[PDB]
């Protein structure tokens, strides 16, 4: 019992973190096999960031200009290439701590752990969701660029995020490990619209199931709803419309608790329309949307 | 910018986790140097737990009855001893992944990371506080016993908690690494009073400073208070009385923000008396007490 915003154990990712320096700029890199991946803005000065021509800036750099370090290990750079907004620095040594890994592009609404790093050193780990508007609400300061997001299935680390930027609004933006930004963002110092965000309905419902499993049940009611009725309420409250695919993903939680998905939707509808009335659910005074139905199943069953 | 419930990177602790089996019972152990530490109830059956005589139960066990495994590594047990509620199994091999470590007894109100484990395998990591009543509100299922809590300062892991039990109320209880329970708890299947808990005032104030640092300022007001006046409000709302030692620990945050500690106390007083009025602070709709002033300084400065 108990339900926490749990992150994946970060050890396999800690063994991949390196410091990458180019000129006056230092950030984090991810060393997998004989390649170090890092944000391409490592080649920029603060002045360059207003409107960088990355192709031109990278042409003035050679392999020896990229200093890659992992504590007492200095890596020898034998190749460099830019792929979208990431640099791939080929090194002469394969990382002996390379875990089994994959590079994945996660969907909005999915969750992942972030290993926040500074100067190639891990500072902390936290769980977060990729918002529907493709931003993340992380905890990042200058120097955290290159810190990565990931998920772990058994012995395989699926890297899904690399940190690049903080928007003027304080929210965060980054790329997949092929350097493609999530969202409309560009890697330049310009004000950029994140766009309207919404609450991840399927995740709030998964978290309400987690609440019932762990004993928080005060929000259960004698009502039911339909997908159409619930979606009129979701519209009013800036929630993502619920689809049958979402209902389908909630199947295991509905089966375990015996609470029909649309019955749980009626509870969510009443909480949206009336608020919490000064009460809490799983230690929260708001409707939590950073737990996917898969996260709930995993945490409630103790998967390792 | 951004502020998250961040846990320490768990890698150094993952390398210490082992599975300990004794008879029909399997739980987690912590392998440091040539000793494996685990809850002494590993020697009990479910029937034994109603009123176990641990000394008698342990007398029926020999070194070869404790099966210690770390994946493909089976450890050879050459000694066993009980220290309070923990067993210390001497093994013939020192853990090659032993980090620099210390065993510490944390104070109530302090925070730490928990690496939740099952069958010797890490499942997740989360940050939590030791409640003033010496319980923790974790996320633990059967088999998570032996999972540990810790803090990290540079390269040293200070182990402060080992998980033992879930109270009938769903909250958790455990020991320091010398096997002394935090709180009045005993390791037996009996209903046990946790006692009145309180909110960690100094931590809520530290978190209000973190909010101001990250741009959430709506709660700042034109008021001030005294320690005496604030403590009358703290009493009414089941908050820990604020002392000059607490004010002293908030000094760095007061200096950084320019907001006097008693001025921040007046903001906390108004939030206690009026609530949040449907607003949020750092993504929370309640007053968060799981961040110490040290946690705020560390996260806001990116310490690794
Ligand atoms: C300061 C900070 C904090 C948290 N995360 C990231 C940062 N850093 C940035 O955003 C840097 C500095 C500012 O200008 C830009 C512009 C574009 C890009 Cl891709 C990077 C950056
Ligand atoms: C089931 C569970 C869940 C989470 N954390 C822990 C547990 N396990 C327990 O509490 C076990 C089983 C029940 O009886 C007792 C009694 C005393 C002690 Cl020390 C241990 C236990």
């Amino acid at each position: 019992s108990g339900f926490r915003k749990m992150a994946f154990p970060s050890g396999k990712v800690e063994g991949c973190m390196v410091q990458v320096t180019c000129g006056t700029t230092t950030l984090n890199g991810l060393w997998l096999d004989d390649v170090v991946y890092c944000p391409r803005h490592v080649i920029c000065t603060s002045e360059d960031m207003l409107n960088p021509n990355y192709e031109d800036l990278l042409i003035r750099k050679s392999n020896h200009n990229f200093l890659v370090q992992a504590g007492n290990v200095q890596l020898r750079v034998i190749g460099h290439s830019m792929q979208n907004c990431v640099l791939k620095l080929k090194v002469d040594t394969a990382n002996p701590k390379t875990p089994k890994y994959k590079f994945v592009r996660i969907q909005p609404g999915q969750t992942f752990s972030v290993l926040a790093c500074y100067n190639g050193s891990p500072s902390g780990v936290y769980q977060c969701a990729m918002r529907p508007n493709f931003t993340i609400k992380g905890s990042f300061l200058n120097g955290s660029c290159g810190s990565v997001g990931f998920n772990i299935d058994y012995d395989c680390v699926s890297f899904c995020y690399m940190h690049h930027m903080e928007l003027p609004t304080g929210v965060h933006a980054g790329t997949d490990l092929e350097g493609n930004f999530y969202g409309p963002f560009v890697d330049r110092q310009t004000a950029q619209a994140a766009g309207t965000d919404t609450t991840i309905t399927v995740n709030v419902l998964a978290w309400l199931y987690a609440a019932v499993i762990n004993g928080d049940r005060w929000f259960l009611n004698r009502f039911t709803t339909t997908l159409n009725d619930f979606n009129l309420v979701a519209m009013k409250y800036n929630y993502e419309p619920l689809t049958q695919d979402h209902v389908d993903i909630l199947g295991p939680l509905s089966a375990q608790t015996g609470i029909a998905v649309l019955d749980m939707c009626a509870s969510l509808k009443e909480l949206l329309q009336n608020g919490m009335n000064g009460r809490t659910i799983l230690g929260s005074a708001l409707l939590e949307d950073e737990f996917t139905p898969f996260d709930v199943v995993r945490q409630c069953s103790g998967v390792t």
